[PDB]
């Protein structure tokens, strides 16, 4: 099995990713396409391999956080549409056009200036644009129908630009109170209706994240944006508890025990601060993961890992590259034993959702902060590769 | 100025790094060498350029977490000794010898099996080895005098291995109560004098981290391991408040404002959960950093950034790639304005230590979890590069 110098790694099960895409595809209208959201390194799962697999098994397009993230995917040989969800500086319009990356924008001046840059540099290829309509997320986007109309006109008069989509974002679609989500939807449809009455033909309309796709599939329009769900993780407990789609978590995080010892001699202090004192016959195992890997320092004397199918506790403080766990009095364990940090082992499981609960955050943060110094392995048709 | 598509970046000031080295050099005994600790991507500062600068201005060796971190430095052309501080699997003994990387070990069996690998292929450089003595950190290392002597005898009998150092690690040297630190030091000295009693000549002795180098310079022996202090950060408030060495923070984290808007029309909800509602005259600025960059989601309705020399609050929750901040009612701010997330701006400052306090953690974690998708720029002799 796996040969590493530092024995910590991630396994991403692409069979689960396939099953997750299939469950969303089967839930939303047949006509709606799927945009796989692969921002922040594929939510820390690895953007390239997740994107490739998604596009083979149901997705038509990709979304990323930045041009640089889109260029990584092109260089991997990917030809599918790639949308940048955040703001792109005009300094990168030339480059984005050359690599066929679609940018989101929502301001007249940006449209006009981007067009001028491309004109001045000769316009080899046209830049694809989606317009962001801000209906309540308050992050990016145009906020009134009149300004929206001016943005559309500016985009349409820009011969070096090409309008390929229009979208909005739901800020509370994963919550039990649906009031705001319905108001956003209504506002979005009203803005789109305003354009049509002006005689404007709409490009691809999309509004659903994972949450809205599950709870409001009728809003799927031309396309949804599948993020967290692709990775087999629900956007909230509430959406999971609707029991409408079955998702399988794709990521696990593992290590091998670096050293095992019985704490026979004094002092029996463990890790920084000496916050934990072992018994004389207690067995302490050291593991090559720490907080610079994204294993939160707040799991100090709190977290659990799986060893031989059972939960064993973090002992003392998490350090930058290493943790210690207790195998208990005369506990059995040997250097080289596999430990599961996030995921399943024999009958047991420590899910990313449970870790996120421990830490008062959400599964999105737990997986997307996994350091790139952890190597990722991929499982497809039941066997591993990189 | 910098041209980026996504306008968030790190600046690492190598003039500050030079000073910091010089301040520590001037403080510890003049015979003592400095091993610069550039593990975990130079504590998030970039391992290569920090290592390079350090080796030019006072450091003679480097420390890393893994063989692979050491290989990164070798590929950049660094030829100085590199010590791996954690456990290295026997599957990487051959590779470490080819790349002239020094490994930590502390078990008879490991010495013997590693030596056996190398003999079978008698054609590589002699794998340098440091022995780790565990005097109370309880993480890695040999814990008794008897066992230390066997390990040393095994290493010496292993002709394809070369003993080049021996060390221990202090678990509470940054704390006001120095009792455990003095006991660790005493124990380490006692083991070493035990070896000398056997007729054994000692290689390079090192035990000090940044804390002990500052509070116990008399413990510097042949070499210290300079980590947090290299980056201009103190290992604890207590050590800082001793006022014995003047350190200058090397890292700042910056962005440019992506969009500015006045929240004139309903809904004035900001970011996920709608946890923040803006006034009709309040100005909201959107910034291209989020929790996948390492900007903790726990800063959601708490954090601050600097804009035009003043502290402005994070408004609503932190998202994966973006945050929103309030420039407050009326406004004064423009798209493209520079914001400082960690660091100084005019008279104002948000230090990494202050961020760590807010998050109940330590400056080590705050900097070492900065994502590699943030580009790092370096300042040397007052001018930027990369
Ligand atoms: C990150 C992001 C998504 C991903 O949605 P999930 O909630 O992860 O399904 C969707 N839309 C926007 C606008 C985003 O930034
Ligand atoms: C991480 C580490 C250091 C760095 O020390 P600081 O001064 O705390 O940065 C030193 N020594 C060892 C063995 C380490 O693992
Ligand atoms: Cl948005
Ligand atoms: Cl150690």
């Amino acid at each position: 099995m796996i040969k590493l110098c530092r024995e910590v790694w991630i396994e991403v099960n692409l069979d689960a990713v396939k099953k997750n895409l299939r469950a969303i595809r089967r839930h939303i209208p047949h006509k709606s396409k799927i945009m796989a959201v692969v921002k922040a390194n594929g939510y820390g799962h690895g953007s390239i391999e997740v994107a490739r697999h998604a596009l083979e098994h149901g997705a038509s397009e990709l979304a990323v956080a930045s041009v640089e993230e889109g260029i990584v995917l092109r260089k991997a040989g990917i030809t599918a549409p790639i949308l940048v969800l955040g703001f792109t500086s005009l300094s990168c319009v030339k480059k984005s056009a050359a690599w066929n990356i679609t940018l989101s924008a929502f301001q007249v001046d940006w449209m006009k200036e981007a067009n001028e840059i491309l004109e001045k540099e000769a316009s080899a290829n046209r830049l694809a644009i989606h317009i962001n309509v801000d209906t309540g997320m308050g992050r990016l986007g145009v906020r009134t129908k009149e300004e929206l109309l001016e943005v559309v006109k500016a985009l349409k008069a820009s011969k070096f630009l090409r309008w390929t989509g229009i979208f909005t974002h739901f800020s509370t679609a994963d919550e039990p109170d649906t009031t705001l989500t319905k108001l956003q939807h209504e506002k979005f449809i009203s803005f789109l209706s305003f354009l049509k009455k002006q005689g404007i033909e709409l490009p691809t309309v999309h509004m659903c994240n994972t949450a809205a796709a599950i709870a409001f599939p009728e809003f799927s329009a031309d396309m949804i944006r599948l993020g967290i769900g692709l990775y087999g993780l629900y956007p909230s407990a509430y959406i999971k508890q609707l029991n409408l789609v079955k998702l399988e978590p794709a990521l696990s995080l593992k290590a091998r025990i670096a050293y095992v010892k019985t704490m026979r001699t004094e002092p029996r202090t463990v890790s920084y601060g000496a916050t934990y004192i072992a018994e004389p016959n207690e067995v302490i195992a050291t593991l090559p993961i720490g907080y610079a890997d994204g294993y939160s320092r707040a799991l100090s004397n709190r977290g659990f890992v799986l060893h031989r199918g059972k939960r064993v506790p973090v002992a003392g403080r998490v350090t930058m590259d290493m943790i210690m766990v207790s195998l208990g009095e005369n506990g059995e364990g040997k250097q080289g034993d596999e430990v599961v940090i996030y995921g399943k082992q024999k009958g047991a499981e420590i899910s990313v959702d449970e870790v996120a609960e421990m830490l008062n955050t959400i599964n999105y943060e737990v997986v997307s902060t996994l350091s790139r110094r952890i190597p990722r392995f991929y499982i497809r048709d039941g066997e591993i590769f990189k």
